[PDB]
């Protein structure tokens, strides 16, 4: 008559789905195990965290998580080069379907504006840009956001709003230019994946629309999710 999971997961399940917590969490197909805060792997996340800001972050838990056969989704892009552990930050109540059915892409139908590297799966190296998405308030100050490793490949760099149908020949993902980025030179290596957590400094991108680098992929493939973060935002 008790759920076997950890607490962390427990408060993690009862936060997504707002009915035993057991059967909800078999509801996601996927294995989420929380990180130890000691690890080499919490301290370069909580690294990541910290100095992305440009509305301060806590890290409350990271949980390591893995969908159902998302790896084998994924084998075809763990070959392609540019790999990097990005943001996306999503609202609460999304975060059902998210781990249920992945990041998927929108249809052309769909009627969509504020979309300015057209339909796919966005993505932000700086946290406080992925953060916004989460829309919490301070009557309810706890956000999820997902780290995900993106297989970006040849990126194509765009500084200024373009409804994307086809990529150029031998372009894998769209890279918006911000006026902001982590430092070239403090980027690092987790698992052969590139984490840009260096402190944000000017570009030197001057004449662009993006405060913030952005990173859209049009293939759900491209996308293998590796960590979800619970946020305390301190107001
Ligand atoms: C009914 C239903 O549930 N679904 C059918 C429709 C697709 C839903 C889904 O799976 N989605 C996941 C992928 N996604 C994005 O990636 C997306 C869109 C979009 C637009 C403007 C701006 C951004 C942005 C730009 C910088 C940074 C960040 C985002 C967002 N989160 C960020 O961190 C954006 O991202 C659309 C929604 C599932």
């Amino acid at each position: 008559t008790k759920s076997k999971l950890p607490k962390p997961v427990q408060d993690l399940i009862k936060m997504i789905f707002g009915d035993p917590i057991d059967v909800n969490y078999e509801k996601l197909k996927t294995d989420i195990k929380v990180v130890d805060r000691d690890s080499e792997e919490a301290e370069i996340i909580r690294k990541y965290v910290k100095n992305t800001h440009a509305h301060d972050l806590e890290v409350i838990d990271i949980f390591k998580i893995e969908r159902e056969g998302e790896c084998q989704r994924y084998k075809p892009f763990k070959q392609l080069h540019n790999r990097r552990l990005l943001w996306h930050g999503s609202r609460t109540t999304n975060f059902a379907g998210i781990l249920s059915q992945g990041l998927r892409i929108a249809p052309p139908e769909a009627p969509v504006t504020g979309y300015m590297f057209g339909k796919g799966i966005y993505f932000a190296d700086m946290v406080s840009k992925s953060a916004n998405y989460c829309h919490t308030s301070q009557g309810d100050p706890i956000g999820l956001i997902l780290l995900g490793e993106v297989a970006l490949g040849n990126m194509y760099e765009l500084k200024h709003a373009s409804h994307i149908s086809k990529l150029p020949k031998g372009k894998h993902s769209v890279k918006g230019l911000g006026k902001t980025t982590p430092d070239p030179s403090a980027n690092i290596s987790l698992d052969g994946v590139d984490v840009p957590l260096g402190t944000g400094i000017s570009s030197g991108v001057n004449d662009t629309s993006l405060l913030y680098n952005e990173y859209i992929v049009y293939d759900i493939a491209q996308v293998n999710l590796k960590y979800l973060l619970k946020l305390k935002f301190n107001f």
